[PDB]
């Protein structure tokens, strides 16, 4: 059930150079993850407008913050457009390739790891705070999958079996265990209001019961 791959070469280069420089402002990862769902809000929404069946899967519009200290764990939701198989296992890593390239050029030269985002790989920003990424995706034109990687060179795919979505993405963060502040109400609220005050869909912050 479980299918295991090979990232492509640039960018397994770019995961080893996240995890393994020093770099204090993680801060960033949260901004790239709300940019990422944004962007995808943005595109379901522009398909709706010729195609409004295209909502059946779900009319809401948003993005929920779901911090867990039991499980150590940071999960970002959103009702996007969602990834294909396809996009999983080949077309992201590919349009991905150029802009790594570009940003491991732009880094040796003289910028620094927060302009991430404006080369189009703000997704691997993650592995700045996260031991393991679980990706859960549903797209209009395909089945419910599952994503993973420690970063190692290699990811996972297969078919999920959890509670269904309708549609969009859960990116579940397993956070290292010196990054646990990214799990407290306060820290959150400081990034989001800093970095992504102009968002265009409702961000709710999830409040834990413990
Ligand atoms: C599988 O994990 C990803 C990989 C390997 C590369 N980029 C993104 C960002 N990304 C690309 N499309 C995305 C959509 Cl439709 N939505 C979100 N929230 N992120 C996306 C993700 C989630
Ligand atoms: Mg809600």
């Amino acid at each position: 059930e479980v299918e295991t791959f090979a990232f492509q070469a640039e960018i397994a280069q770019l995961m080893s150079l996240i995890i393994n420089t020093f770099y204090s402002n993680k801060e960033i990862f949260l901004r790239e993850l709300i940019s990422n769902s944004s962007d995808a809000l943005d595109k379901i929404r522009y398909e709706s407008l010729t195609d409004p069946s295209k909502l059946d899967s779900g009319k809401e519009l948003h993005i929920n913050l779901i911090p867990n200290k039991q499980d150590r764990t940071l999960t970002i939701v959103d009702t996007g457009i969602g990834m294909t198989k396809a996009d999983l296992i080949n077309n992201l890593g590919t349009i991905a390739k150029s802009g790594t390239k570009a940003f491991m050029e732009a880094l040796q030269a003289g910028a620094d790891i927060s302009m991430i985002g404006q080369f189009g790989v703000g997704f691997y920003s993650a592995y700045l705070v996260a031991e393991k990424v679980t990706v859960i995706t549903k797209h209009n034109d395909d089945e419910q999958y599952a994503w993973e990687s420690s970063a190692g060179g290699s990811f996972t795919v297969r078919t999920d079996t959890g509670e269904p979505m309708g549609r969009g993405t859960k990116v579940i963060l397993h956070l290292k265990e010196d990054q646990t502040e990214y799990l407290e109400e306060r820290r959150i609220k400081e990034i989001v209001k800093k970095h992504s005050q102009f968002i265009g869909y409702p961000i709710t912050l999830f409040v834990e019961k413990e």
